[PDB]
């Protein structure tokens, strides 16, 4: 994988050259892509800018995500063509910053379960997960230093895992949604991915100038809270594998682990989460339910069918559980730093099983809205698996200092 | 002004046909457009739908709110000619009860300062208010029976006030704001424009299918807290005499009136509302500042220009403070049902001034997120005043009901 910090160190010594970055990104593309099948569009012609933090990062794009230069299509046919007249707000804090929108990466349709042509880095068999499929693959393939996913239920954070990747699905609303395609505006929130933690938190400091991703450091001697989400079902061996490998190197290296049964009314949250997910998703996609129901890829289509009949009452008390549930989260935090979970079921799976992968263990935390971060662990029988770091609600600076002492960590 | 419930009613015995209904409606709208234009567009093929408790209601939408079959413009040269690919959410919620969208009323550029051509129904001379301009005028006018416009300063009560129309600013969130230009995130809150309180409570019951504006009935004997709003200065004579009226017509009424003071908290909310929302506009704005500075309306252009400095830090402080004024406005409601106070500065403003109105009296409520309701009180020299009803947050229906009671107690 390719280190934005790295680079950006390289090109600041005037070791490396912008333009000499981008060029290698749109190499590392086309040298891969026919096998991974990570790009919805490439835009061969784009070039490094001559200023900024983000001068020669080459960035790729969930296509939920405008850009005004490049179209839009949602991973949907019924978007097919469609070009945006502006950037989103997101894509505007990486061209401020003086980065290269290199293409837009396939997206599940309209950021749903329904599978792309996408395949994994690791192994060309299995599923690089979803929705933010190729964000995730392209990073972990090697192609680009940086890309933008989004998550509903586990769209970043999954795919990451499944990809090898470090990525972080920032606090709930820290960086805007206008211009991203909605599925569920309670849920939705923007991520990154990069090869390691300060990766990302260098990208987070260009994108949003604010202080506190600036001069990062991994954490010390981190407290740290493991909950395994038993509520969410059983777990594959390999995710425990990973889970306690982190744990044993988090020991190690200086940190104070201790497990947590997560509150009833935070298991409550996550049994909920469905409900305020697809009573908005049917708000937010009428217009194509509507008018263009056939057309919505079938999985999406069938969980929307599945769900025409929920009612605002029992959405609103959805809500309210929610609530509860972010009261009772943020007590547990007074004894931990950041709480350590799975960050999937398991291995990617084989793609022959049309699967994404389930967001069960994913899901909670983007109702919670807690910025949460995947640290690579280990590979089982050549797959990647990680582990989930979360840390209190607003303290996303944290929680990448955290996941920073994790790798730290891991690598001994 | 055109009654949605009245109309509803006659086409539920079959006294009047969809069709006729929108036959009127058209004929409204060329009636007095030419003098007033409210309309960016007229549908002139726009037809009534067969089924659904709107049939026959034509609806005027802001026109920074995406539409699928006609153009949405922004009221800005840099979307002339701009088609959205699909209806917005809030415009779905009106079709699928069987609403016909009859055209896009006029917005100031942005949904900001800079004043559009429409003119006040009352008097051309004046101002219809913004930012949703065309909505207020055109039911002012008697065009239509209802219009959608949004709110993030003062852009629903305060037009609503100059043309004398009923509206209603939902709690915040309740009608999504997907496929709505965005201005601040914080803020935007989609808004509705009828002729009394009881046609927005059936078109809210239509759009949202919530029992809580089924069965709406004037409230009796409310507890009634007026509230000046002192933090943002005196207002203009014809205010004050509007609300002197108001509530003697509700003791009258057999209504409990006292004058109750704001929280500190609640002041410094309303103070930091300006940094918020020019704040978030830089970065929701981003690609029209940056790509096409000198092209966006001057007055915006130039709020835009002397914010561009706000930093991250103080827009955080400036939240804080204002989930604190939430918190502590909460409070106020426990001795009172509703609040009554200004809903704005005082008469329409002459369009030679230039400007849409002061939004001081409307700016903090929309970041409490309290339903608020405008009841038009009087006029003064030929021009409107009204006063704005205020209930808990979520409490929309019993705001409505209390302003149906203001109504019928001014009515004598």
């Amino acid at each position: 994988m390719i280190s934005l910090a790295d680079l950006q160190r390289r090109i600041e010594t005037g070791e490396l050259s912008p333009n000499a970055a981008i060029a290698q990104s749109h190499a590392a593309i086309e040298a891969r892509e026919k096998e991974v099948h990570a790009f919805v569009r490439h835009d061969k012609s784009a070039r490094a800018q001559a200023s900024g933090p983000l001068r020669g990062i080459a960035v790729g794009i969930k296509d939920i995500i405008d850009t005004a230069n490049m179209p839009t299509e949602m991973g949907s046919e019924i978007y097919r063509g469609w070009q945006p007249r502006s950037d989103a707000p997101v894509v505007m804090m990486l061209k401020r910053a003086g980065a290269t929108i290199i293409g837009k990466t396939t997206t599940t349709a309209f950021a749903s379960r329904d599978p792309t042509a996408t395949l994994n880095p690791h192994n060309t068999g299995h599923s690089p997960g979803g929705a933010s499929s190729g964000s995730a693959a392209a990073v972990g393939a090697g192609m680009i230093p940086l890309a933008l996913g989004t998550q509903t239920g586990g769209s970043v954070i999954r795919p990451a895992a499944y990809c090898g990747t470090a990525a972080i699905k920032p606090s709930f609303r820290m960086l805007p949604t206008v211009g991203v395609k909605c599925y569920s505006w309670a849920l939705d929130t923007v991520g990154l991915f990069g090869a390691r933690a300060e990766d990302l938190a260098r990208g987070l400091l260009a994108m949003t100038g604010r202080s506190e991703f600036s001069g990062i450091v991994p954490a010390k001697a981190p407290r740290i809270g493991v909950v395994r989400q038993e509520f969410a079902g059983a777990v594959e061996p390999a995710a425990e594998q990973g889970l306690q490998a982190a744990i044993k190197a988090a020991e190690r290296a200086g940190a104070s682990v201790q497990a947590i049964d997560l509150p009833e009314a935070v298991h409550e949250a996550w049994r909920i989460h469905p409900i305020i997910q697809d009573f908005e998703a049917h708000r937010a996609l009428a217009w194509e339910f509507s008018e263009h129901h056939d057309e919505i890829a079938p999985m999406l289509r069938a969980s929307l069918d599945a769900t025409v009949g929920l009612t605002p009452k029992e959405y609103d008390e959805a809500r309210r559980i929610g609530r509860r549930g972010r009261r009772e989260l943020g007590e547990v935090f007074e004894g931990v730093d950041v709480l350590l979970t799975y960050s999937a079921p398991g291995t990617a799976p084989a793609k022959a099983l049309a699967s994404t992968g389930d967001p069960r263990y994913n899901r909670l935390w983007t109702l919670m809205g807690n910025p949460c971060v995947n640290v690579p662990v280990l590979k089982v029988g050549g797959l990647p698996i990680g582990v989930q770091v979360i840390a209190r609600f607003g303290n996303d600076a944290h929680a990448l200092a955290t996941a920073w002492f994790l790798e730290d960590a891991l690598a001994k």
